[PDB]
């Protein structure tokens, strides 16, 4: 079992935090908030680095380019913005969605951005020009998550409509639909690209072989019936699953046995987002508006 212990609490956001993400080079943590701001923090000591501003309404998600030089943010103002992290300047505003943008990601190559929106569509965008390349009629309800696989050739999307879908990046064609149908609040590809991890608002995480349409594992015991809470694979030490929870705790499961191996206590509101450091056994966690803080935790395995 891991032994994550609190090392830093990071205050500064003035509304609920929505997303935390470590930069791929391990140096930074980015946070987004309903307060319309992105904040950059040192990944190792939690020292505040800078505030990035420009969105007109709150932000649901942020994501890093693979070279850690760009961020993209998804906002209720119906746009995404591409930011140069070093200068804090908005490089591009991605316009096209007709309602709130809820989720976003770069592909590994980082020449594309994928977004999902309340408008039920998935859009694929050219990073260099900011132009929308494809609009996928992906779902019949808000899109809660979008993620590229390890080589960028596939996209997975989830939605409140109860579906997960796998898309061919180049053609935009839907290659697979996984379908009771509780709302899907989060999905991402596994590190080895063969599985997807999906959160449903039945307080359950499920590890699916999407090619076979078989559910290999389920992770339960946490509380998730309302919010789109990020889940993570922890790949630096022991193989874990990490998720926030609506009972204010961080949950950590053994990937193989599905046993809860740790619960991290300290937040005073829903833990809406967690993130796992790329090389060290470090977790970042973030909570809603009774709390508004980010916590950094460290384990020996
Ligand atoms: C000894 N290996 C396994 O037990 C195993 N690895 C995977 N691959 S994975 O999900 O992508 C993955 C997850 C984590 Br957390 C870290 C890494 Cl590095 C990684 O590759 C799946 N499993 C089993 C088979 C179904 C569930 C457990």
């Amino acid at each position: 079992k891991p032994n994550y212990a609190l090392k830093f609490t990071l205050a500064g956001h003035t509304k609920a935090v929505s997303s935390v993400k470590f930069s791929p080079n391990g140096e930074w943590l980015a946070s987004s908030s309903a307060d319309k701001l992105i904040k950059i923090w040192g990944a190792y000591d939690g020292k505040f680095e800078k505030t990035i501003s420009g969105h007109k309404l709150g932000i649901s998600d942020v994501a890093w380019s693979s070279d850690s030089n760009l961020l993209v943010s998804a906002s209720d103002d119906k746009t995404l913005k591409i930011w140069d992290v070093s200068s804090g300047k908005c490089l591009k505003t991605l316009k096209g969605h007709s309602n709130y943008v809820f989720c976003c990601n770069f592909n590994p190559q980082s020449n594309l951005i994928v977004s999902g929106s309340f408008d039920e569509s998935v859009r694929i965008w050219d990073v260099k020009t900011g132009k929308c390349l494809k609009t996928l009629p992906a779902h019949s309800d808000p899109v809660s998550a979008v993620h590229f696989n390890r080589d960028g050739s596939l996209i997975v999307s989830s939605s409140y409509d109860g579906l997960c879908r796998i898309w061919d990046t180049a053609s935009g064609q839907c290659l697979k639909t996984l379908i009771d149908n509780p709302p899907v609040s989060f999905v991402k590809f596994s590190p080895n690209g063969k599985y997807i991890l999906a959160a449903t608002l039945d307080n359950t995480l499920k590890l699916w072989d999407y090619s076979k349409g078989k559910c290999l594992k389920t992770y339960t015991g946490h509380k998730n019936e309302k919010y789109c809470i990020f889940a993570n694979f922890s790949v630096t030490g022991g193989k874990w699953i990490v998720s926030g929870s609506e009972d204010n705790l961080v949950y950590i499961w053994n990937l193989q046995t599905k046993e809860i191996v740790q619960k991290l206590q300290g937040h005073t509101d829903v833990v809406i987002s967690t993130a796992c450091h790329p090389t060290e056994n470090i977790i970042a966690s973030a909570a809603l508006e009774n709390d508004k803080t980010i916590k950094l935790w460290k384990s020996d395995c």
